[PDB]
Formats: structure tokens, sequence, C-alpha cells
């Protein structure tokens, strides 16, 4: 099918134990990503495809996070962590202000080809970094409720 399917979380930059970016590879289900640890100021997680193809639209839904940035990169030469292009500069779906007076708590969007580069979007990537921005917690934790690739 022309989709796109997650493999498992090959990279980690805020993830907690039992609700780890892991769960993002069982959107449905009942858990979704959360930072390692609260004061969430600012989250990355890169996730692994389970197959290298090129990127035309995607969705994700923030969990009270408010910026978020996507980047894509392959498998290529390994476990780099430095070799992505900026597919989508960070998105701003909601703010501080949620975190204050429940504006939108928990709100979704999703990115097509005018939110990805077109020089690397239809290149096949099999890598992509997923990074929340936006300092609204200090005792508990959060993310991204859900994320869905499609070609």
């Amino acid at each position: 099918m022309p989709e796109i399917r997650l493999r498992h979380v090959v990279s980690c930059s805020s993830q907690d134990s039992t609700h780890c970016a892991e769960n993002l590879l069982k959107a449905d289900t009942y858990r979704k990503w959360r930072a390692a640890k609260a004061g969430e100021k600012t989250i990355s997680v890169v996730l692994q495809l389970e197959k290298e193809e090129q990127i035309h639209s995607v969705d994700i839904g923030n969990d009270g996070s408010a910026f978020v940035e996507v980047l894509v990169g392959s498998s290529a030469g390994g476990a780099g962590e430095q070799d992505y292009e900026v597919l989508l500069v960070t998105s701003s779906f909601m703010s501080p202000s949620e975190s204050r007076s429940g504006s939108n708590p928990n709100r979704v969007r999703m990115f097509g080809p005018d939110k990805l580069v077109r020089a690397a979007a239809e290149k096949r990537w099999d890598r992509v970094k997923i990074v929340c921005s936006q300092p609204y917690s200090k005792d508990s934790p959060f993310g991204l409720s859900f994320v869905r690739f499609h070609s």
C-alpha cells in the first residue's frame, strides 16, 4: 500500500520507561510518547521506518506540546544521528497557554507536501527525527499522542 509503517524507535532523546516513544508504534492501543523526565522544555525522538521510501504527507498529533520539527534520513552509515535534513521545520500547533488555562491541551496536525522539502521529501529515507518544543511542564512529563507518516 502507499503509506508509511514504523518499525521501532531507532533513537530516543526524551522517552520514559513505561510511557516511552516506542508506544508510538501502537498509535491506537492506549499509550503515547512521554519525555523521560518532567520540565518538558524540548524533547527529541527518532523513529525507524519499516521501509525506505519517500514522504509526501504526515499525520502527527501533539500531546500538550506546541512546536514539532521533523527531520529525514536513512539507515546509511549506521547509528550516526547527524545525517538528516530538515524535511519540515518545527510546527507550532499549541503554546504554553494550554498548560495554563487548558486552551486546547490536546490537538493534532498533519504535514503534506507543502510542509516538506521537495528536494528531500522525494528522496527515499528510512529514519525520521521527531522533536517537540515548548516549556510547559516541570513535575509531570508529556510529549506527542501519536505519529503516522504516509507516502
